[PDB]
């Protein structure tokens, strides 16, 4: 499955993986000539696993501020109280 978003609800965060997919999905799509989503798909998610602990330290934190202004968002759309 996927995992997307209605139109009233807030759109969901990135993650520590797509945020560096999407910041390197510019080099990609100017290194291969027409590359067919499936393609950089399958590259995203290796290079991904290829960066190291280290590497990805400074993708997730900045995921974690992304989430501190959803779950925002996500309350007050549901009318809890």
């Amino acid at each position: 499955g996927s995992s997307g978003s209605s139109g009233n609800a807030p759109k969901r965060p990135p993650s520590g993986f797509f945020l560096f997919c999407s910041e390197f999905r510019p080099k990609i799509k100017s290194t291969n000539p027409g590359i067919s989503i499936g393609d950089v798909a399958k590259k995203l998610g290796e290079m991904w696993n290829n960066l190291n602990d280290s590497e990805k330290q400074p993708y997730i934190t900045k995921a974690a501020k992304l989430k501190e202004k959803y779950e925002k968002d996500v309350a007050d759309y549901k009318s809890k109280g």
